[PDB]
């Protein structure tokens, strides 16, 4: 309860590590670089062990509620015409926004601040100092980055030989706009040149939510740079047909858009000294992996939890925090570069493999003494 926490940036692994926190007695801040936390984002399926944490949570029940509720799917050719559709345990597949947002609902306790990026970081034994972009400086006992695959505090607090981040060869992007198909609670797929579209509609009929997946070994200068990653979407995506330039033209308007290169980052240790990582930000998986969302649930409840026993001791915290998640960060980590191997129903063979991976480790308690 007495040391100060900083938790950066509202993820998944970011404010659930928050609520954690705030329920073993600590009482953290989470800062958040946008003016407010992103609800865009596609459709995620919490499963494993990660299912038993959001029920502790008490989420887990609005959760099912912003379940999608997506009926039917076809997949289409270039012209339209369908050649497949809709053909091929308590987990749900919910809009990571609807679960953003969820999360958000429950730390609602603890202070956020938007608007807050860091400049600066630096550490000793006393303390941690942070300079904030606004000029603020502010000294932490601990802490914890939520930033994500492309944390900057990652790079910051380490160097270059410590960690490395693996690019598996994919794109992602998603992002909604107005439905001009007009369709309600169907989904929309082409596969061509290893590539795909994806646009459908959800509990809220108005919009239709596209996305587009694409193979490809090239490298943005500046993944940042929405406008680069646009540009980019359009240049491959060019020549593709189908509904592809009318989801081009009404993207634009899209505030929630979301564009990323599949990765995923190898760290030996997600801690050094009194900051550790948590969320994508060390052990990310990557989006082929499809278990990245349950890795945040699974290590902010193991961070906050190894550091409640530690009893004021954070160097054996983390250390134990390291040691664990590890077994269950390696074998799930290396499901996401299998599927990215890839890209009959004999091939229901991988849907035992998730079940196997999900539930591949152990939680000590923390809350039973
Ligand atoms: C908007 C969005 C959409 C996504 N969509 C998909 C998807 O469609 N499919 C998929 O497989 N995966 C997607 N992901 C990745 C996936 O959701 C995460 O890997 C997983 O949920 C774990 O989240 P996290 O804890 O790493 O936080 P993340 O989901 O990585 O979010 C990090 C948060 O921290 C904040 N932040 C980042 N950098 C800084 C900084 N320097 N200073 C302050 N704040 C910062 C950002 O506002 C962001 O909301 C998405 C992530 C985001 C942020």
């Amino acid at each position: 309860k007495n040391i100060k926490i900083l938790v950066i940036g509202a993820g998944v692994a970011g404010p659930a590590v928050c609520y954690w926190l705030r329920r073993f007695g600590f009482s953290p801040v989470l800062i958040e670089k946008y003016a407010s936390i992103r609800k865009g984002g596609q459709a995620l399926d919490v499963r494993g062990i990660a299912t038993h944490i959001a029920r502790e949570m008490g989420i887990y029940d609005q959760i099912c509620e912003m379940r999608t509720r997506i009926e039917r799917g076809r997949f289409v050719d270039s012209s339209g015409k369908v050649l497949h559709e809709e053909q091929g345990d308590d987990e749900v597949e919910i809009l990571r926004g609807d679960l953003v947002e969820i999360l958000m609902k429950t730390i609602a306790d603890v202070p956020c601040y938007f608007n807050q990026s860091i400049i600066s970081i630096e550490q000793n034994a006393d303390n941690v100092t942070v300079i904030f972009m606004d000029g603020r400086i502010e000294q932490y006992d601990l802490v914890i980055a939520a930033d994500g695959i492309h944390s900057a505090i990652r790079r910051m607090i380490f160097e270059k030989n410590e960690y490395q981040l693996i690019h598996l060869g994919a794109y992602l992007s998603t992002f909604t706009i107005p439905n001009y198909l007009g369709l309600s609670h169907i989904d929309l797929e082409c596969e061509a040149n290893n590539k795909l579209v994806s646009i459908n509609s959800d509990n809220n009929p108005e919009i239709a939510r596209a996305g587009f997946m694409f193979r490809s070994q090239h490298l943005l200068n500046d993944i940042r740079d929405e406008q680069e990653q646009k540009q980019f979407l359009r240049d491959t995506f060019r020549d593709f047909g189908w509904e592809t330039q009318n989801i081009l033209n009404r993207m634009p308007e899209s505030n929630d858009f979301y564009f990323d290169a599949i990765t995923q980052v190898k760290m030996n240790s997600w801690t050094k000294g009194r900051i550790a990582l948590v969320g994508d930000a060390g052990y990310c998986p990557s989006p082929l992996s499809g278990q990245g969302n349950n890795l945040a649930f699974v290590g902010a409840y193991i961070l906050a939890g190894e550091l409640k026993v530690a009893n004021g001791n954070y160097t054996r915290a983390f250390t134990r925090y390291n040691a664990l998640l590890r077994s269950f960060v390696d074998a799930n980590q290396k499901f996401g570069v299998w599927v990215s191997e890839s890209f009959e129903e004999r091939s229901n063979k991988i849907l035992a493999m998730i079940k196997s991976i999900s539930n591949g480790i152990t939680l000590p308690q923390y809350e039973s003494s």
